[PDB]
């Protein structure tokens, strides 16, 4: 049943978005929270999704959750140790995770996320925390895992820190930057703490990749690779309304991080007109399949996978050059991304 039963590489998934409703309820009930539902299931169905919905409905989901899991010190590490074993029954050799630990925090960070009271978890040990969790997970489920991190559009304050957390633990886990949070925002691509940090990121060598182009215009798109310095894209479907952009980023080999459930959820594909990623398979486009938020978009790798080749006729060799393709963009060291490369080659047999 299950589509591509070879392994795989992601890029693109969000680890505040990857938590299982299980461990919600365990943290929501010893805290003292309460969410919408006290069943794992029932839990599974309100704060996830089986059909598109618009913008707030989708930001709500977290509104309910994440207080019960921001803050508490062990919360942390067991979620990001939860995750590599959810990868790992995915079929997934290497996987990029990403998430911004002001987020998580509720000490030293301002304002503080999702009302919360303060406290003493502060930002950088909430990626230390995340550091080892998904570090014990590697070892113990057998999958290669790297953390980014990520700034917000709203939020510029916050972006200095995040390369600084980027540099200080460059290596134990996270090796590279992201941006996210809302591209609608005007001229946020530009924002100076924005454009700061990923000149930073230039000037001391850690990875670029920004959210751009799923919900935003070619111009966002544009913003990120010229002015921010991006080696990948997150989604960019928008990147079809400008030609000489397109045309440009062919060339020049940008990558593309495609989640195509996750684009039907949010709305930023309607059914009417044909995905923005068959338009990249026909073009022998650098692209990967992602999950995004496997949480609230109650989905899987294969999820995504099944739909591409369900609704839009995708055959295993795509798949293949697909994920070989991940592999030469992923931002791991030049020797283990040979390795890496080696693996899928000899296993793509
Ligand atoms: C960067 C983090 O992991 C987050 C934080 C969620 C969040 C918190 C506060 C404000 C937020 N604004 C967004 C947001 C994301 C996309 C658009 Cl087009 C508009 C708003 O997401 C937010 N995350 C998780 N999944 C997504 C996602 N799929 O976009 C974002
Ligand atoms: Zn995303």
């Amino acid at each position: 049943t299950p589509a591509f039963d070879k392994p795989k590489v992601e890029l693109h998934v969000h680890l505040d978005g990857a938590i299982k409703p299980e461990t919600i309820l365990y943290y929501g009930k010893r805290r003292g929270i309460a969410l919408p539902a006290d069943t794992p299931e029932e839990l599974q169905n309100i704060i996830g999704m089986d059909k598109p919905l618009t913008l707030p409905d989708f930001l709500a989901k977290f509104d309910y959750y994440m207080p019960a899991i921001a803050g508490c010190r062990d919360a942390i590490k067991r979620i990001a140790y939860e995750f590599v074993e959810m990868k790992a029954k995915d079929g997934v050799v290497y996987v990029e995770v990403r998430y911004s630990p002001h987020l998580l925090a509720n000490s030293k960070v301002e304002p503080i996320p999702w009302n919360q009271a303060e406290g003493d978890l502060t930002p950088d040990e909430v990626v230390s925390l995340v550091n080892q969790g998904l570090q014990e997970g590697e070892r113990d489920f057998g999958v290669k895992v790297r953390s980014i991190l990520c700034c917000m559009r709203h939020q510029p304050s916050w972006s200095s820190e995040v390369v600084e957390l980027c540099k200080k633990y460059r290596e134990q886990t996270v090796v590279a930057i992201d941006l996210a949070g809302d591209e609608t925002i005007e001229g946020s691509s530009l924002f100076p703490g924005h454009v700061q940090a990923y000149a930073e990121a230039v000037k001391s060598g850690v990875h670029r990749t920004v959210h751009a182009g799923e919900v935003g215009s070619a111009n966002v798109v544009k913003e990120a690779v010229d002015t921010l310095k991006t080696e990948r894209l997150g989604h960019g479907y928008h990147t079809l309304e400008d030609t000489t952009l397109y045309n440009r980023l062919r060339q020049e080999n940008m990558h593309f991080e495609i989640c195509p459930w996750s684009s039907y959820l949010t709305g930023a594909w309607k059914p009417d007109t044909e995905h923005a990623v068959i338009r990249f398979k026909n073009d022998q486009v650098n692209y990967s399949l992602n999950t995004d938020d496997p949480l609230i978009f109650k989905s899987t790798l294969d999820t995504d996978y099944q739909m591409t080749k369900k609704d839009m006729g995708f055959t295993e060799e795509e798949f293949k050059r697909l994920n070989i393709n991940a592999a030469k963009s992923s931002f791991l060291p030049e020797d283990e991304k040979k390795e890496l490369l080696d693996l899928l080659y000899k296993a793509y047999r």
